[PDB]
């Protein structure tokens, strides 16, 4: 039942519903995206983290220790799991802009490189939300996925019913949230998006989360289909109604991603992009 289109950024100017018909008509579920950012470009941002010339984004690392092997490291802090107070979250989000934007060095600048994306797949303008007092989300959140490390599965409009989504519900539109990712760097042997024909159920603490969703996956029978983006690749699917994961990362060459989610305004005027 789960379709996907394997298109390439200079084409997609060619499907300027392709959210539209994701998140609405429920039309197709997927997109793979090739060559949003240049393969070099993704080879100098991956360089500048492991390095350290990273614009102070290792300050904002969160190892997640706390936490099993099912959970990725994460370079600034994602709104799931946060307090609903959002302190932290902010002051990290500012942190991340500036560090990513330092690490792009407009070749190209990855705001704006996905912002023309989105905008191209729907013809809205696209936004990072703002806090009750003025202050930034964060677009996007680095993802990296060390050896034996894996993304448990999940079902991302789940996300949105949780305390740190508080303030985010009220600006978005009661509809599906879109789940975005660019690989930076790919490993040897797995960290493949898996997603599942499985879909998420309204009436149906982070540990909590992981415990209590295995545990009803684990009954339920799902088709699946599953997705090894390339650097620069985007991956734009429907995160928020279907189940997910990200296999085991198999070789010493670990797995580095930047994404996050996105969602329609509340009255569909704009387009919403965070992590
Ligand atoms: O690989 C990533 O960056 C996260 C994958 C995922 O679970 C998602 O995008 O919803
Ligand atoms: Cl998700
Ligand atoms: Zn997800």
């Amino acid at each position: 039942a789960l379709h996907f289109l394997d298109i390439n950024a200079t084409e997609v100017k060619k499907y300027p519903t392709a959210i539209q018909d994701i998140i609405i008509n429920r039309s197709f579920d997927g997109m793979i995206i090739r060559g949003v950012f240049p393969r070099d470009t993704m080879e100098q941002v991956a360089r500048c983290l492991e390095e350290g010339n990273d614009g102070g984004m290792k300050s904002i690392l969160n190892k997640n220790e706390e936490f099993g092997t099912k959970v990725a490291q994460i370079y600034g802090h994602a709104i799931v799991g946060q307090s609903p107070d959002l302190k932290d979250y902010f002051a990290s989000s500012a942190i991340f802009r500036q560090a990513c934007r330092t690490m792009f060095q407009g070749s190209p600048d990855f705001e704006e490189q996905v912002e023309s994306i989105f905008h191209s797949l729907s013809g809205l303008p696209v936004e990072i939300p703002t806090g009750p007092e003025g202050q930034t989300y964060t677009p996007a959140t680095i993802r990296l996925l060390l050896e034996g490390r894996e993304i448990a599965v999940h079902v991302g409009n789940d996300f949105l019913l949780m305390p740190a989504a508080n303030h985010l519900k009220t600006l978005l539109d009661l509809s599906d949230q879109l789940s975005y990712f660019i690989p930076l760097t790919v490993p040897e042997a797995g960290g493949e998006l898996v997603v599942y024909n499985l879909e998420w159920n309204p009436q149906e603490d982070l540990h909590k989360y992981i415990d209590e969703v295995e545990s009803k996956f684990k009954s339920n029978q799902s088709q699946s289909v599953a997705y090894a983006p390339g650097p620069g690749d985007m991956l734009l699917f429907n995160g928020g109604r279907y189940y997910h994961r990200v296999s085991e990362v198999i070789g010493n060459s670990p797995r580095r991603t930047i994404g996050g989610f996105l969602a329609f305004s509340k009255e569909r005027n704009k387009i919403y992009y965070w992590s």
